[PDB]
């Protein structure tokens, strides 16, 4: 690796590694699975009602938004989501020992998971944290492979399941 690429560890975070997986929208559009999102992954709501959606948006910004919001504001409600979404995980006594034994990177990809699926979700994959908290990253990441989170939309979950696999950041290089 050059100089260059020892130093793309420290360039990625969780922040940009939601950021290439989510993406970055300023107006509201539907998600992989139809739900109305916003900023970087922001899902608003799950109802089919684009009013519900605006409602949920003018909530979560605190203005009238009527569909559209700025790249700072998206980021101040991208920051409020990954924090939930780590004190989701910090909080839950399954989760919790799994993720501590886990290095750096790969907690990235925890968080990830559950900013993508929420916390129940991930805490019902038995097997799959079973298989990671004993490091048997091969089979964790077959049995991620088999679940609908990814099925139904794999090009926002392929990089978290590659990224459990080898604990480095080399699914999000090259992009
Ligand atoms: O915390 C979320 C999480 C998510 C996973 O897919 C595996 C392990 C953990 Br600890």
């Amino acid at each position: 690796p050059t100089t260059e690429n020892l130093y793309f560890q420290g360039s990625m975070n969780i922040f940009e590694m939601l950021r290439i997986d989510e993406g970055l929208r300023l107006k509201i559009y539907k998600d992989c699975e139809g739900y109305y999102t916003i900023g970087i992954g922001h899902l608003l709501t799950k109802s089919p009602d684009l009013n519900a959606a605006k409602s949920e948006l003018d909530k979560a910004i605190g203005r009238n938004c009527n569909g559209v919001i700025t790249k700072d504001e998206a980021e101040k409600l991208f920051n409020q989501d990954v924090d939930a979404a780590v004190r989701g995980i910090l909080r839950n006594a399954k989760l919790k020992p799994v993720y501590d034994s886990l290095d750096a990177v790969r907690r990235c990809a925890a968080i990830n998971h559950v900013f993508q699926m929420g916390v129940t979700g991930v805490a019902g994959f038995t097997n799959v944290l079973r298989m990671l908290q004993q490091k048997r990253w091969d089979e964790a990441a077959v049995n991620l492979a088999k679940s609908r989170w990814y099925n139904q939309c794999p090009d926002r979950a392929k990089r978290v399941i590659t990224t459990f696999r080898t604990g480095t950041w080399d699914a999000y290089k090259n992009l």
